[PDB]
């Protein structure tokens, strides 16, 4: 169930989201929403919900690329005012 997510927040905010590497015995491993602000902007959209095993951020593929990378995209989320990240359900 692939979802395009669109996080919505102020610029200088990031998406409140906390994916791992995700190993486990289905889809194809990237992260997994291990974590996600209760009422952030992950949880503002009402799609993202611990657990989600996200594809993609705004375009950014999180398949193929270490916890450091995605970290470092859920970082750079600060200031873009909204996130089209298409996870997985």
């Amino acid at each position: 169930e692939f979802k395009d997510v669109f996080i919505e927040k102020q610029k200088g905010e990031i998406l409140g989201v906390v994916i791992v590497e995700s190993g486990w015995g289905s889809i194809l491993p990237t992260v997994i929403i291990a974590n996600m602000m209760h009422g952030g902007p992950a949880e503002k959209s009402g799609k993202l919900n611990i657990g989600d095993q996200i594809m993609s951020i705004n375009g950014t593929s999180l398949v193929g690329l270490p916890l450091s990378t995605c970290q470092s995209i859920i970082k750079g989320l600060k200031n873009q005012s909204r996130v089209k990240l298409n996870i997985v359900r």
